[PDB]
C-alpha cells in the first residue's frame, strides 16, 4: 500500500460542459429575492444547500458522458417511433415513454438499445466512452497490465460509472463480470472465485456499497478509484485489500483526480494549523 495520487489535467470537451457549469449552476438567488408570501428573510437562504449541484459536479468531474451528451431531446422521439413496434403496446403510451425515457442519462439509454435490439440505428457513437480523461488514463494504467501479468481491482461511487466501465472494457481488454454494489445477498462466491486466469479474465468492478469488513485474495496487486469519497467511513476499510505482510513484490494503491475541479478540493487544498 503505497501511497500515488496522480492527478489528470483537462480536455477541450470536458471544461466545455465544467467552465461553462458556473452559469447555470450560479443561480441568480443568493449573494435578488423572489416575492414570496411572508417576509422569507432566511427560507431562500436555506432552500440553498441544493447538494445537486455539489453530486452535478462530482459526476461531471468524473464520465461526462452520463450526463445528457448524446440524444438532446428529439432523437428519443425516433426510438419512441421505432419501439412501438413490440410487446409494449398499450391504450395510449407514445408521451408517456418519451418523458419516461428523457430523464434517463446516455448510458441507461445505450443500455436497453443494444441489449433489447429494436432500436439499433443510432446505438453506438463510435465509442464516445473511451473519450474521457480518466478512461485514457485508465488507458495508460492497461499498459501496466502489458509490461507484466498485472491484474487490478477498481472502485466506484455511482452504479452508472460501472455501467459506462462494463462498456469501456468492451473496447480494450474484453471484460466478463461486473461486481456490483447490491451484491451483499450472502457471502458472494462464484462472482469472486473463477478469477485470475492468463488474459481472457484480467480485471474486475467494483462498488461503495461493497462493504470493507472484509476483503478478497491480494494478488491483484494495483487498485484505482475512479473517485475521490465524502467521510470517513470507507477510506482505510475500502483502501487496505492490498495492506498486507505477506506480499512479494511492489503494490501501489491508485486513486484518479482532476484538473482545477472540486474533485481535487475535497482532496483537501486548504491550510494546517499551527498549535
Amino acid at each position: 500500500k503505497t501511497r500515488i495520487i496522480e492527478f489528470c489535467e483537462f480536455s477541450e470537451e470536458e471544461r466545455r460542459r465544467y467552465d461553462d457549469f458556473a452559469s447555470k449552476q450560479s443561480v441568480n438567488s443568493l449573494l435578488v429575492m423572489k416575492t414570496n408570501l411572508d417576509t422569507n428573510a432566511n427560507l431562500a437562504k436555506k432552500k440553498s444547500t441544493a447538494g445537486f449541484v455539489l453530486v452535478q459536479l462530482r459526476k461531471l468531474a468524473d464520465h461526462p458522458m452520463l450526463f445528457r451528451i448524446h440524444y438532446k431531446d428529439d432523437i428519443l422521439r425516433q426510438m419512441a417511433k421505432a419501439i412501438m413496434n413490440e410487446p409494449q403496446y398499450k391504450k395510449a403510451n407514445e408521451l408517456y415513454i418519451f418523458e419516461d425515457m428523457q430523464y434517463m442519462s446516455d448510458i441507461e439509454l445505450h443500455n436497453l438499445c443494444c441489449k433489447f435490439p429494436s432500436i439499433n440505428s443510432f446505438q453506438l457513437k463510435d465509442e464516445p466512452w473511451m473519450d474521457a480523461t480518466k478512461v485514457r488514463k485508465l488507458k495508460k494504467l492497461l499498459t501496466n497490465a502489458v509490461e507484466n501479468g498485472d491484474r487490478v481491482v477498481l472502485f466506484s461511487q455511482f452504479t452508472q460509472v460501472l455501467d459506462i466501465l462494463q462498456l469501456v472494457m468492451k473496447s480494450l481488454n474484453l471484460k466478463f463480470l461486473r461486481f456490483d454494489g447490491s451484491t451483499q445477498v450472502d457471502f458472494r462466491q462464484d462472482l469472486i472465485d473463477q478469477f485470475y486466469a492468463d488474459e481472457s479474465i484480467n480485471v474486475f468492478l467494483l462498488s461503495t456499497k461493497a462493504g470493507g469488513f472484509g476483503i478478497n485474495l491480494a494478488c491483484a496487486n494495483m487498485v484505482i478509484l475512479y473517485d475521490v469519497s465524502f467521510n470517513p467511513f470507507d477510506d482505510l476499510q475500502a483502501e487496505d485489500r492490498a495492506h498486507r505482510v505477506g506480499q512479494k513484490k511492489e503494490v501501489t494503491v491508485y486513486k484518479f483526480v482532476v484538473k482545477d475541479t472540486i474533485e481535487e478540493h475535497i482532496q483537501r487544498l486548504a491550510n494546517a494549523k499551527i498549535a
